[PDB]
DNA sequence: GCCAACGTTGGC
DNA sequence: GCCAACGTTGGC
């Protein structure tokens, strides 16, 4: 166990070809965010074990377990949310400016 | 032929767009995804029709996409083989035009 | 942690 | 229509 990743640790895999993405959508009962990662062949990983499987089978470069957080409370990478309005639902990307709000409204 | 400007307008309604260069059975060549606002990958045309006829219609058309792996739209990789196996590389701003060039053809 | 079975998707 | 590639589930 390590001391938490910093926003400029998060910020690396971003340098090498990984995308980093944060949805926040209503669940059952409150908004929740999830956080996803592309690596740079396009997989999509949505859980920490799986960032894990992808780093052993492919090279060891700059990028390494410690520069992962699946904290949808990181402000790193593109964030989005599912809006609900009389049209239909509508997913939208947030600008640099909303994104500190929405944080804020998943954090406890 | 779509524009360059009508190839970004779905990039400022949460559609991204990448272009992935790798080697074929004879040639280099180039494929492009689109990811939907909703975070689905399309690999193909149609089904990029189909998304659009499941959703509201406001300012994106069919007309802004373009699978040209020749427009210079959004984040470019390729697939490069070396002994410790295939690997996967962002291309800079500076490597996209001498990889369009090498497609073209 | 890894792997088999099985369900789903996408593209020919 | 199929089936390779991808995602999900449940076994030890």
């Amino acid at each position: 166990r390590r001391r938490i990743a910093t926003p400029e640790e998060v910020r690396l895999p971003l340098q090498h070809g990984w995308r980093r993405e944060v949805r926040i959508k209503k669940g059952s009962h409150r908004w929740q965010g999830e956080t996803w990662y592309y690596g740079p062949c396009g997989k999509r990983m949505k859980q920490f074990p799986e960032v894990i499987k992808y780093l052993s089978r492919n090279v060891v470069h700059s990028v390494r377990r410690e520069h992962f957080s699946f904290s949808p409370r990181m402000p790193v990478g593109d964030f989005f949310e599912e809006r609900d309005t009389p049209e239909g639902l509508q997913w939208v990307q947030l600008s640099a400016e909303e994104i500190p709000s929405r944080i804020q409204a998943i954090t406890g």
